[PDB]
């Protein structure tokens, strides 16, 4: 009758949540409900924060070989586990099971790079450069890859001696529960790890509450600036690899079919929901007559739920951002967009009632134009024209914010010349995706970060 | 005479200023105008950061080696220009003759510390990580670089500043002190010699609006200051509202502790040396301690030993702390002294009716020694900035790691012991990254800047993955 709610994560044990406000988590196949995320109230971030304080000294105490040691009985428990991982993303995101897959071994590799880190945790002029951690740390999820997010942070933070309170993406929070409860098996003393569920309030808690010393995230550019600001106001670290809309340029001279079947793989791609996703392309020169073969190869797409076998890309989480992504093709079509590819109203065969959106394509589009500005986030790809590498150099440079940039060729000077004036953080040849996930501003960024130094200097020969 | 004006440095030229507002530089051991400094004009620094511009491509493309082999030629330089150097500042900082020798010394050593990043400039490749797949990091200079200097440390500061970005690949604008350029041109002048590309480095000139133009041009990609806490935190915002990273040592506060389990007469020699010295300018200074135990009835031996401290000029001999900065600087010296005398501290050592025969028209103060000092009082809340010393009393080590904690801009401290423990205890509930244990000065080194952390800083890291299948 009613559907299970999701539990929070306080001391070491899965309490209950008192909150009134519930929201339903719709099955993005079907709309069906099939979760309820509750709303964290003050008293319960309240005793979250407690255990953390008091979990913290305790952790921290510990050895860096212990930490590690925990954090590699994690990662054969999540290792174990994975299938249900998959399952678990499969049915809450409606992510396809290959490409959960993809996302868990990503996520398992950031843990392994986590826990390949050696002592460097620990750093008459007899000096010192004992890197103590910072406290209690915290972090906000977006809707891209909400079951790794976890993942990138709950190793480090943990490894580096600080306690972590985890906010998952309230419509994605069974990866993040999944993933708590195989860390709390693991053998990690109770209170290291909390978790709680909740919305902008909740962020704005988070940022509010002193302490809380650092915090990440990652999503949409507004949400980002919005927490860097608020951060920084009350003298806390802060670091966030801001979403941004990733182009890739195509010369004539590339791999014609291969550059072709790359870009409609990692554009359309589990619907563009990617933070790396790239929703933006540039045709230099003749690149341009390869627009029919372009929508010919989206065409060929196989768009299916993401349980079911040959899913090429999956619906969008909510019908929110089907509404949304629509809402941007028309304006784009208003403003004069010459669309090619129209999958909007797309009606997947026994799925009719899910949020799926097929492959979309967009020319002639402008800088000037809302296309060009507000990030899709969706299954739409606008394409651009350029006569020479420099124009579209200086194109992808006019991008206010960029986290990786694509250049499909085969002559080495033009492959050069482009990532060397380029000034995107990731560069890629012949590779849309330049990095699985945004590492441009984490490894020895993250060791940095999570920690401090002191300088214990000291001329001790005389008492 | 006409006061021969302090001319820029733009290009490989040192163009004259036409700017119309002018200030004067005055000697603060007579308070006689020794030079005037421009107020550089819109035209000017258009001009100055279109020279840095021009000359970043020539200068990053050109291999490290030659940027190595300039800054060890730079070096040399200065290593024969030590005295010049030296006179120089003592002149115009007015600060003795060893303090100079010092601060150029200390430069000089990081620059050769500098000269070495050879190693860290170099990048990571893994290669093929997948088939025909390989992934290689370019470190790659961030682009025109500007620094500001405080009025202290004239040839310090720039020479840990500058020569980095150099290295990096960047070209630098170096904003020296309205008070102290004289130094800063040396350095320059002896850097152009180096056969350093002309356009490379680039001074100017000018009040506040200088650093609002440094901070609001967008070409500038990184700024870096020392100093007060005021300007510090504003340069640092204004920055990041203009997207400028900016790296700035503002927790200029420094607190002493010193327990009973300790050797007297060294401490109470290193503590009178360190907040007196140098007339107490320098923004690391130690003029604030705590007293704990046996230290009060020890004050008593600290004013007999900063009794000791000769004021004198710098240019003559036993000079242990010369003139201040400006007479404004001593006007409000005096009137934090008076403030915190009218708020019941005992003033047990008085310097404001010093007077240095045949240099009574410069702006010496003596040694100054407030006691009784709580946290209430403005004494210990105002940055002096001065030959003047705070001490406030207290019982026990948790007393003074409180008092030392109630100061977040205060990351910079030491403390003097005997046990381990203590040490330890202090050390660790203490939230100061530089704490020393038995030394006046923490390591004077500060930090958010050099080293493999000031290469971090001044260059960018560019993942490059390239698939050559086919």
């Amino acid at each position: 009758s009613s559907v299970p709610t999701v539990k929070l994560f306080i001391g070491g044990k899965f309490v209950e949540s008192k909150s009134d406000k519930w929201i339903d988590i719709h099955n993005s196949a079907t709309n069906e409900v099939i979760g309820r995320v509750p709303q964290a109230t003050k008293a319960e971030m309240d005793a979250a924060i407690a255990s953390c304080k008091r979990a913290f000294p305790a952790w921290a105490d510990t050895s860096v070989l212990s930490r590690q040691q925990v954090l590699l009985r994690y990662q054969q428990l999540i290792k174990e586990n994975l299938k249900e991982i998959a399952k678990l993303i499969t049915l809450e995101q409606g992510k396809t099971l290959a490409d959960a897959e993809g996302d868990v071994f990503r996520g398992l590799q950031v843990v392994e790079h986590a826990c390949s880190v050696t002592s460097l945790m620990m750093g008459d002029m007899d000096l010192y450069s004992y890197r103590l951690p910072l406290g209690v740390c915290a972090g906000i999820a977006p809707f891209n890859f909400p079951a790794m997010i976890p993942l990138w942070m709950f190793p480090m933070a943990m490894v580096c001696g600080n306690t972590f309170l985890m906010k998952p993406s309230e419509r994605v929070p069974g990866a993040t529960m999944l993933l708590a409860k195989l860390l709390q098996d693991s053998g990690a003393p109770d209170g290291t790890l909390n978790i709680i569920h909740g919305q902008h309030e909740a962020v704005n808690f988070i940022c509010d509450h002193p302490d809380i010393k650092a915090i990440s995230f990652v999503g949409s550019n507004k949400a980002g600036e919005y927490i860097f600001e608020r951060g920084s106001r009350h003298g806390k670290r802060v670091q966030a690899n801001m979403g941004a809309k990733n182009h890739g340029v195509v010369m004539p001279d590339a791999n014609k079919e291969n550059t072709l079947n790359q870009l409609v793989g990692a554009a359309f791609g589990a619907a563009g929901q990617r933070c790396m996703a790239l929703s933006t392309a540039v045709l230099v020169g003749e690149a341009k007559k390869w627009l029919p073969e372009l929508v010919e190869h989206a065409k060929n797409l196989r768009v299916n739920a993401g349980d079911q076998p040959g899913a090429d890309l999956g619906p969008l989480i909510t019908p929110q951002a089907k509404e949304r992504v629509c809402n941007l093709i028309d304006s784009g079509t208003k403003e004069g967009a010459s669309i090619l590819l129209d999958g909007r109203k797309i009606k997947v065969k026994g799925y009719e009632n899910g949020n799926f959106v097929g492959p979309t394509i967009i020319s002639n589009v402008k800088p000037n134009m809302t296309c060009y500005k507000e990030e899709i986030f969706g299954p739409v790809l606008v394409v651009l024209e350029t006569e020479t590498l420099d124009e579209a150099i200086q194109i992808v440079n006019n991008n206010p914010y960029g986290n990786g940039t694509a250049i499909f060729t085969t002559n080495g000077a033009t492959a050069r010349k482009y990532a060397h004036l380029v000034d995107v953080g990731q560069v890629g040849v012949n590779v849309p995706i330049p990095v699985p996930l945004p590492m441009f501003s984490y490894g020895k960024q993250g060791i940095q970060f999570y920690t401090q130094l002191k300088t214990i200097t000291s001329q001790w020969k005389e008492e």
